[PDB]
């Protein structure tokens, strides 16, 4: 029933289109190393690279975790094509975890042999965290998560975190906090041990995939003009002079509506767009200020597009920017527009934006017989009274959910990255190797420091539960849709290579499918 | 009850023979090496050997496969005797697999010693297609069948398949297309446990095992003259004449059914003919066009005639050419005629046309007074109105059954090779061995590359049912069987040799009762 | 079926109405290709959905008052097929062709039935002329199937270039195709009424 | 039935698996005939269950940038067919053909 | 009732998606020419622009007929779409016609 020679779970990887629902079920490999030797360390650093936004008090642990927050975890590239092309927004509705057919492996070295042979008594721990009492490390973008492909095998991350540095530095301050998690009741695992877990989601908005089919201030009617009047002028005397707003002119006419909020940002010219040649681009970022540290932030909140259409110009600091493929850890090697995926907005141009032009412009003065009117325009303009925007879109490559930050206050909590703000997320769901003693021939009352170095692997299922919002539309003419198309192609794509190396050429957004405003 | 120290099946072997029903199961002993090092690898080709209809695109994988469809893994050759003697026909109703008794076996190699233990805790992964949306690879006519004789362990094959490619190369097209195996549900297998699988085959025909009894042209009767009258010449005056048709003149007689369709292949001289001399016999083969490139096709369609019956001449190109016994992989070897099984479709010869002959003749223009008739011989003709033929005879080498291609349309899906077309043929039963990782002390976004190597053993039994057509016939004096006849043998035929290797001579089909048309 | 088609199988378009189809015509001075719209009751250029049965070509001969041929001995150009290494006249052809054009006197006469107008002696080798036999026609078939003394068509022998001209060749024989539509033989009175079918493992459409 | 297929006719076997079936490649100085072992992705030379629909064969002309011929009046070169002595064009073939060849 | 001035249909021009099922309604205006002016009249050709496949003989007739029977009077270019990259295949199953709002 459950013992060594039982398998104690089935291999689900599969997705079921029922009605408005549909369940993702992915089933991956995982390794977890022993990680700092069973120790608990202390991790710290001072300012690096000329920022002392870099520094840091922290700690790292022997534990690692499972992250289920990238789409690809969930969602095949035929089926995320079937998503997008047609529905007009989903939510996720439940979640259910699966780690099971347990085994770990004790390796030992003598004289360079290293043998490997599997401990039958060995022990794994695994526990997931309900009441979000650690640092939740997830939603932010980090690497680790169950891979894009399901062949694939893939290492846990080691769990760690930051606390609490004082005056910008390397040291801790009173406030500094450390959190053991031998001190949180977790479920132990042999070989024939399973694990099972079940999660709801909270009540979300749907993200909205479909991008607007008309300008936010071309919302009027071409044909009939406005009963409003316009302050055109004024005669040889001061005397003010009017004029009626007209049928398609949309510069003129009174707007309802407004468009969401903005700063500026560099916009840097693709391709065969000339730039400027060698800038250092560090110290002419935007940034925000915490404690008397200067930090990039370099996804901007949401309300701009970085691409205007199909000009060259991105705003790269308003841009998701991933890799056509993994890199290793620690890599300071330079990069090249071929090499990366970059993603682009501008499907929401008409109700956002652009991030690298000036909003707008007010008037600077009172004018006079003596003076004449004098404006100046704005750089960055913040959330308005009736203010209309769209939310970074999500791709098949990115995260699915963020932890809304807790403290007293905040505004409309959507991610920056993207996908789903959570008050209560997906739990982190931490495991680590019980430690095995070397051989001890005495006693001593300092802590026992010589393990058995060992490893364990098994195999995790992930399903998910999504809500589904049909496209209802009165649209004639066909829509665009995501096709797969390559001009003489020598390979295809989203498929491994002649090495066995899976190959993803282009990010995919959901935004295809048209509406009107 | 479900452990190591338990065995999960048990070795059933055998035939049983109730009425018009029979059963046959058979065990076998398999292994399963671990394939690409558990990664899917894009296999590509260009023209080889001169022709561009061998350049192909697709891919293999980790996965291998069961392979049910040759007549002698099912079939002992005392138990085909007794079918093929005494029976007109058969046709399978049912099909049940089984997997059991699994063993993981890990291998290491230090400096040359390359010790092997068995690993209790790894798992074999096991799925059957059942909804036919992988590549069907199975009706295709290739290796890696269970063994005719049931004390043969055996490999299963690697799966893999061929996509489009593009302008007869060995690139890919848009419409290539990546099937991911692991996208599959699939039930993960230790030692303790097994599998099962039943399967019921749709309606088919029966198998026609007998032989015509009558010729097609012949089958008026012979001591009674038609009422029917032929045009037989003209006189001096361009006026017509006519004859009666006369008792047992079968060249003039008329025909209510005609014989099936025809194409020419080239005929050759087996034994004492005397043939050709240093023919490269690739330029002249029959073939057919797709995509702008030019395939043989070795069987022909069914409706001809290989040998004449007791001639040296045959087809070659019409005929299914066996082995006496299996071959290395890629064997470039040249075979003679001594070490071929080389069938014959001789037992047709009544009802359907012969290959390396014309078919007949027709008008080839219009007469006159100034002009005479004239004719000439047609080398190939298609399906006619009332057109009768016989299908390609079963052997207890060769195939069962096949797929029929899901497209539109098609026209009477009998395999050209032999055996049953089916739209919902037996599923394919995919496996593969259960990576485990080697040792990782680090955390890398990569995956993870450096496994245990391991292989898998177990037995595997299939139970076929059977329906049986009665022989029921008034035919006085006896009949053709098989029998076991040599001449100063100097061993016996299908059993093992002095070394232990299965010798089979000769190839034995399933016609050889006779029946009137 | 007793009964005879009332419409020709390539006129079955509306004579008043244009096709929304168009032909390649021609091509100009330069390689470049030309098209025309079907216009109204245009029968040999319009679109067809349904194609004529199978086809052989079997020898015509003149009936009546046709002039024919002297002294042929008619054996060696009959149609023939091939089994087992000998070769048999088939005196009634396949299904699907017609042995008379209406009121020609041209027949095929190995794709007839002949019959004698009185019964004979068995054993006799006597010569009959036009006038003692029964000769039956297909005729009220021929919108639907082809003619059996008649070429059935033709396709492209060759690709074009600028260099070479588009190229044809007329074809003696065609088989069942996608789509055909025939008439089968007809009975008559003095004929007969079944056949068996032959016990094999296959067969296509039984008549 | 919209969908496109994703093999070819004559690709369908295994290509990591040679056949058990034996082709006639030559014969020697002798007229012995000779042979040899199917292998494994060779498309050319495998043996077949299924073959392709029917055909005729229809004259192909060159759309775009194709050169073509000058001044061809192509009404007595198309494919025809008979009846009732009258000879027909039919613009659209039977099925089991394909009219342009990809990209071409 | 059923008069002058009550209209005896309403405009429904649709599509409903239903599991496997969708329905397609579709409403179009017509005006019908009195042909012929009433008369049946026999209608013939003889062989035309050189082909003898041209000639025929038939009749015309005072009436006119509906025909349904090209996919763009059921289907929109985006309903086509949904159709042909969503699915492996479609029949039809069942068909009512409506004619209403007479006007002489």
């Amino acid at each position: 029933a459950d013992g060594v020679g039982n398998a104690s779970g089935d291999w689900h990887c599969d997705s079921t289109w029922m009605g408005d629902r549909v369940v993702t079920k992915s089933t991956r490999t995982w390794v977890l190393p022993s990680y700092n030797n069973h120790q608990y360390r202390e991790i710290k650093s001072g300012s690096v690279d000329g920022s002392n936004a870099n520094a840091y008090f922290g700690y790292s642990t022997p534990w690692g975790y499972f992250d289920f927050n990238r789409f690809h975890s969930h969602w095949s590239p035929r089926d995320w094509q079937r998503l997008i092309n047609n529905y007009w927004g989903f939510r996720p509705r439940s979640l259910r975890v699966k780690i099971f057919n347990i085994q770990v492996k004790e390796v030992t070295v003598q004289d360079s042999t290293t043998t490997i042979a599997n401990n039958l008594t060995s022990t794994v721990q695994v526990f997931t965290d309900d009441d979000y009492q650690l640092p939740y490390v997830v939603g932010n973008g980090t690497e680790g998560c169950l891979p894009a492909f399901p062949p694939q095998v893939f290492t846990l991350p080691q769990y760690g975190y930051a606390t609490l540095n004082r005056d910008n530095t390397e040291n801790p301050t009173e406030r500094s906090s450390f959190f053991c998690l031998e001190y949180f009741p977790s479920k132990m695992l042999r070989t024939g041990n399973n694990f099972e877990f079940t999660y709801n989601f909270e009540e979300v908005p749907f993200h909205s995939s479909f991008a607007p089919s008309q300008n936010l201030f071309k919302l009027a009617n071409p044909l009939v003009d406005q009963y409003l009047y316009r302050f055109v002028s004024t005669n040889n005397t001061g005397g003010v002079q009017f004029n009626k707003n007209l049928a398609g002119r949309y510069a003129n006419t009174y707007k309802n509506w407004f468009p969401g909020p903005m700063g500026r940002t560099q916009g840097w010219n693709l391709g065969s767009g000339v730039n400027r040649a060698s800038v250092s681009a560090f110290a002419t970022t935007n940034r925000m200020e915490l404690e008397g540290a200067s930090y990039q932030v370099p996804p901007q909140p949401n309300g701009m597009t970085n691409n205007l259409q199909g000009s060259n110009t991105y705003a790269l600091e308003n841009t998701m920017i991933f890799n056509s493929q993994p890199a290793n850890p620690g890599t300071t090697a330079t990069y090249l527009e071929g090499n990366m995926l970059i993603t682009s907005e501008s499907e929401t141009q008409p109700v956002n934006r652009v991030a690298y032009n000036v909003g707008g412009q007010m008037a600077t003065n009172n004018q006079s017989s003596t003076t004449a009117p004098a404006t100046g325009t704005y750089n960055l303009q913040e959330i308005v009274p009736g203010s209309v925007w769209m939310e970074r879109d999500v791709y098949l490559q990115g995260p699915i959910w963020a932890k809304i930050p807790e403290t007293g206050a905040h505004f409309h909590p959507s991610p920056a990255m993207g996908g789903f703000g959570l008050k209560h997320p997906p739990p982190m769901m931490l495991i680590k190797n019980t430690p095995v003693p070397g051989n001890i021939t005495s006693f001593s009352d300092v802590p026992v420091s010589s393990f058995i170095t060992q490893y364990s692997t098994g195999q995790v299922t992930v399903e998910m539960e999504w809500e589904l919002k049909k496209e209802n539309s009165k649209r004639w003419n066909p829509e665009i849709q995501y096709t797969n198309n390559y001009n003489d192609p020598q390979f295809v794509d989203f498929a491994p290579d002649s090495t066995g190396e899976y190959r993803t050429t282009r990010p995919i957004g959901t935004r295809y499918l048209t509406r009107p405003l």
